[PDB]
């Protein structure tokens, strides 16, 4: 937006996936249905997967997938600039702001993340215990 412009110019998100691939899970670039089924397979409420967000994306650089009891909630992660840190759904009157991605994870690993399914109101929080990453393969088609 603002600073973000065509070209490598600005790449200050890029710094961040050097310290996010690898990661078991880091669902990376795949397709947002797999994130889902890899998780769905999974059946262990409190699994969790970052995917990256749509390309040339700003204001939503990932986006966290919590599998729960047979259930599936993917909380847009938002990255606030203004200070450049990270926070979780929508903004609020005081939300959690992190430093980076991975510090979500890393504190919510002993930290429980409240799961407010605005579409289904049930206040049903878990700890990262699980790390199920989506993978399609070499293979292509």
């Amino acid at each position: 937006g603002s600073s973000g412009s065509s070209g490598p110019f600005n790449s200050t998100f890029a710094d961040q996936e050097a310290e996010l691939l690898g990661k078991p899970w880091y669902a990376g670039a795949c397709d947002r249905k797999s994130a889902e089924e890899a998780l769905h397979r999974s059946n262990k409420d409190g699994s969790f997967l970052i995917r990256k967000s749509s390309g040339h994306d700003s204001k939503q650089p990932y986006t966290l997938v919590a599998f729960f009891n047979k259930r599936v909630y993917n909380i847009p992660v938002r990255f606030i600039e203004a200070t450049k840190q990270y926070a979780l759904g929508k903004k609020k009157n005081g939300e959690e702001y992190f430093g980076s991605v991975v510090e979500i994870v890393n504190s919510h690993q002993h930290n429980p993340l409240v799961l407010i399914d605005s579409q289904n109101n049930t206040k049903d929080s878990t700890r990262l215990k699980y790390a199920v990453k989506v993978s399609s393969g070499p293979s292509s088609g």
